[PDB]
């Protein structure tokens, strides 16, 4: 997803999809301890460079490739051979942030949780879990399309309280593997021979334009739901098992 602006959700879908988990976090009033929405809050802005900073600068975003910003959940790699992927750096940072959080270092610890929860959100992404890049064919494609979700991704929002809690095991991998299966399997409903087709013709015709961002919205409704509810269960995963407990 897009993350074009720091400290703004209006392009920067990273920030939007962590902002709507927090909001489920909120909304439950049966098991979310409320003072960790506050602490997230206190150190927002730590969490936002996090979020932001994956990919605006090395080693987080791999030379400007964003190799690890993917991660195929059947053959368990980025695009490409040998680097680093979205499960493992993931996790690392996940660890780190705990970690810091542990030691109270609260801006080191939700600056790291900021990149972590920016690698989960990437596999919500089906493009990111089936390693269709900007250079796939279509090329171009992949950034196009992000860019159009900014314009409808506040028509998406979760608004119960009801997150993926304990969605999988206590492993972050598990959580970001977990996500890319799901995403993989939608893929088909944003990358098919239709859209293809009709966003090369796009480049010329308004109705295309038009057509292949129509068929492209349920499934981003979708995988935008989908994406808050198992960040809102990640972050209370992290809490649970660094916030003393
Ligand atoms: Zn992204
Ligand atoms: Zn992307
Ligand atoms: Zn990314």
């Amino acid at each position: 997803w897009s993350a074009q602006d720091k400290h703004k959700e209006g392009v920067n879908s990273h920030l939007w999809i962590v902002n709507r988990a927090i909001d489920i976090m909120s909304r439950n009033t049966t098991l979310v301890k409320q003072d960790r929405v506050a602490q997230l809050n206190e150190w927002r802005t730590e969490l936002e460079n996090g979020i932001y900073a994956a990919d605006y600068e090395n080693p987080y975003y791999d030379n400007s490739t964003f190799a690890s910003h993917f991660y195929d959940p059947d053959n368990g790699k980025t695009y490409i051979p040998f680097a680093k992927q979205a499960k493992e750096t993931g996790a690392k940072y996940f660890k780190l942030a705990g970690e810091s959080y542990k030691n109270k270092d609260m801006k080191q610890a939700f600056f790291y949780l900021g990149l972590s929860l920016h690698y989960l959100g990437d596999v919500n992404q089906p493009m990111h879990a089936a390693n269709f890049t900007n250079l796939s064919y279509p090329q171009g494609f992949h950034s196009k399309y992000e860019n159009f979700v900014d314009t409808i991704k506040d028509n998406y929002k979760v608004t119960d309280g009801n997150g993926y809690w304990n969605w999988k095991g206590t492993n972050p991998e598990e959580w970001i593997h977990g996500a890319a299966v799901v995403a993989k399997q939608d893929y088909s409903g944003i990358v098919n021979d239709n859209t293809k087709d009709w966003f090369v013709k796009a480049a010329v015709s308004q109705e295309y334009a038009d057509k292949w961002r129509a068929e492209v919205t349920p499934m981003t409704g979708k995988r935008l739901m989908d994406a808050q509810r198992v960040t809102a269960g990640y972050i209370q995963l992290w809490f649970d098992t660094y916030g003393d407990r």
